[PDB]
Parts: C-alpha cells; sequence; structure tokens
C-alpha cells in the first residue's frame, strides 16, 4: 500500500529535503507543492534539486511522488480577472513543474465562485481549463472533492462531472478524493463508504481517481467546514479511515495525509504522520498517538 503525507519543498534542499521529510515518517509516497502552498512564488527546474531528490527516493522506498497547486490558485473567479489570468498562466507552468519532478498527478482545488454562483464558478473553471490543458503534457490535473467551504465549486460529484464534461482534453483530468472534504460535503464515508466510491463511479467514474488524501474532519457529515483532524480523533473516526486506507478498489492510489501538527500551544507543532502511517500499517486505534507525538514517545 502507498501511504504518505505531505512534506515540506523547501529551502535549499528542495526535492531530497522532501523525499527526507517522507522517509523519516515511513512513508513510500508523498505530496508536496512546487513552493509555498499559498503563493505563487517560485524557484527555477533547476534550483529544485530533482536528481538528488529522485536518488534518495529510490534508495528509500519511496515510488511515487504527487504535486498539489497552491491554494490559492482560483480559475473559477469571474470578478478579478487578473486572478483569472494568472492562475491559468501559472498552472500551466506548474504542469511543466509537475512533469520535471516526474510526478503524474497535480491536486487542484477546481475554484471558487468568491460571490458570483456557483452555475457561474463551474463555467468559469471549464474556461480556465480549456485554456491550460495541452494535448501533449504527461500530468493529470486532478479536481479535488472539496467540502463545500466558503464560495467552493467542486463539493459534490456532480459538480466535477460537469467540469469534466466541457473540457476538451478531458483525458488530462483526474480526481483527488479526500475523506475530510466528502465527509464535510454530506457523504457517509463512516457507514457506508463503499455506497460513496460507487456514487463516484457512477457520476465521475472511478478511473479517474488517482489520488486519496486521507485527513478524519473536526466537523459532523455535511458541515462544509474543512477542518482536518488527526486519524481516529474526530468525526469519521479510524475504522472508516482505515477501511478506506486499505479499500480493495483502492490498492494502487496513493494515500496522503493532510492532518494537523500536533500540539497544545501555537508555537510547539510537531508532524503526526510518522505515527499516523504506523498506526493505519497496524490497522489498530491509539487513543494515546497525540499523547506520544507531544512528546517523542513511538
Ligand atoms: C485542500 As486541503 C489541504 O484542505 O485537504
Ligand atoms: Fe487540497
Ligand atoms: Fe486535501
Ligand atoms: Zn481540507
Amino acid at each position: 500500500l502507498k501511504i504518505g503525507s505531505h512534506v515540506s519543498m523547501s529551502g535549499k534542499k528542495m526535492l531530497l529535503a522532501a523525499s527526507e521529510e517522507a522517509a523519516s515518517y515511513g512513508a513510500n509516497t508523498f505530496m508536496i507543492y512546487t513552493g509555498a502552498p499559498q503563493n505563487t512564488k517560485r524557484k527555477s527546474i533547476e534550483e529544485l534539486n530533482i536528481e538528488a531528490g529522485r536518488q534518495h527516493m529510490q534508495a528509500h522506498g519511496i515510488e511515487e511522488i504527487v504535486v498539489h497547486a497552491p491554494y490559492i490558485i482560483n480559475i473559477g473567479n469571474t470578478t478579478n480577472l487578473d486572478t483569472f489570468s494568472l492562475g491559468v498562466d501559472f498552472l500551466r507552468a506548474e504542469i511543466e513543474r509537475t512533469e520535471a519532478i516526474g510526478a503524474k498527478q497535480l491536486v487542484l482545488h477546481p475554484g471558487a465562485h468568491v460571490g458570483a454562483g456557483v452555475e457561474a464558478g463551474l463555467r468559469q473553471i471549464i474556461r480556465g481549463l480549456n485554456e491550460v490543458l495541452t494535448r501533449e503534457q504527461n500530468v493529470q490535473i486532478a479536481l479535488e472533492t472539496m467540502a463545500g467551504k466558503g464560495s467552493e465549486c467542486g463539493r459534490t460529484f456532480e459538480e466535477l462531472a460537469y467540469i469534466i464534461d466541457g473540457v476538451a482534453y478531458n483525458d488530462k483530468l483526474s480526481v483527488c478524493f479526500d475523506t475530510c472534504h466528502t465527509h464535510d460535503a454530506g457523504y457517509d464515508i463512516v457507514n457506508d463508504f463503499d455506497g460513496v466510491l460507487e456514487e463516484f463511479d457512477r457520476i465521475i467514474g472511478l478511473g479517474r481517481l488517482k489520488v486519496l488524501h486521507i485527513n478524519d474532519s473536526k466537523n459532523p457529515r455535511g458541515s462544509r467546514k474543512d477542518r482536518h483532524e488527526n486519524i481516529g480523533f474526530g468525526h469519521i473516526g479510524f475504522a472508516a479511515l482505515n477501511y478506506i486506507v486499505h479499500h480493495p478498489q483502492l490498492e494502487d492510489i496513493p494515500k496522503i495525509l493532510e492532518t494537523p501538527y500536533v500540539g497544545e500551544d501555537k508555537n510547539n507543532k510537531k508532524p503526526p504522520y510518522k505515527h499516523e502511517i504506523a498506526m493505519l500499517r497496524a490497522q489498530s486505534f491509539d487513543d494515546q498517538l497525540l499523547e506520544k507525538i507531544n512528546a517523542g514517545a513511538e
């Protein structure tokens, strides 16, 4: 099973640090943004230290990398035309960076209507994707299932299907399924994950599911809040999350944790990934996981 987490793509080491971080958590896959997750400021390809990173990955059993576009990209914006056009330009460049890094999937929050309404937002996202995609690219944009917080589009499978249907080179589109987002959007992944996966297959198609984000949620089903929670400490729970991670239909899909760092105070936060990955591999919930992370225990 391919299980990992988001890791930082930063500093002078860039991809090498990302791989070192992933290996330190016992991950065999990882997800990175191509720079700061909250902005479009980026380094050149040469500065990404890709060959050092890939050599380290090979030496540590890391077989697949996923890339995520900055969360500020908004090709659903119909109000600020610079936001839209800059998003389009950035994504074209991001696909080239992703191809250079050797990842096949570039995760993208579809877009947000920011007040123009879902219908308008969906039309705009289709326009943006049609301006971005080339027939030659060897990367797929994995549209992420969203929680529906704010003005997010992509809260339902039908919204994603509508976008996909409007894109010419839609063979370049895939989907990233996030457990916190789908639960928050209203899908019953706690009691009927198979039903949600079947609904996904019927509306979008499992052939397009290329990345999984494994997160518990701080809120009830349908809350539309998007506040991730450590594995088994939220409203989704260990049993459901573990079931998804080991699902017979999702064996070849990378599973990426994006759970919150652990710590009572803001100035002392530690990654939970090593412990969460081991817990999921053991298939046994550990009620003292947060205690252990907040002390350095195993
Ligand atoms: C798009 As996210 C990092 O809230 O799963
Ligand atoms: Fe995301
Ligand atoms: Fe996510
Ligand atoms: Zn989220």
